């Protein structure tokens, strides 16, 4: 059997990359990958604190990593509390600045 002895890891080893870790936008599904296979084992705690409540969907991928997904409804600063085995990843918390309407640019050049 696979399950057995405790394989606790180290957050410092856990890696996080994607789009919902740096920037983001309102009413836009922003998820990211969480590399834990390189760290080891342990319980992962996720908590987003922003200007409003946002759903959080997680799932175990084939690679062994976890992909978090959320849907912001209000623009502001969403604090993504990423923890692993009772240890915050090397760089947390994750301050994700969400931008509302007003695309980066519309078209200052006719055509």
């Amino acid at each position: 059997g696979s399950s057995g002895s405790s394989g606790i890891g180290d957050a410092r080893r856990a890696k996080v990359y994607g789009r919902g870790l740096s920037e983001g936008r309102t009413f836009e599904m922003s998820d990211f990958i969480v590399d834990t296979r390189d760290a080891g084992y342990g319980g992962i705690s996720l908590a987003v604190e922003g200007p409003s409540k946002v759903d959080i969907q997680t799932e175990d991928l084939e690679d062994g990593t976890c992909k978090v997904s959320y849907f912001p409804t209000v623009p502001g600063v969403y604090i993504v509390s990423t923890k692993f085995a009772d240890e915050h990843v090397p760089g947390s918390p994750f301050t994700v600045k969400i931008s509302g309407e007003g695309r980066v640019k519309s078209g200052p050049s006719s055509g």
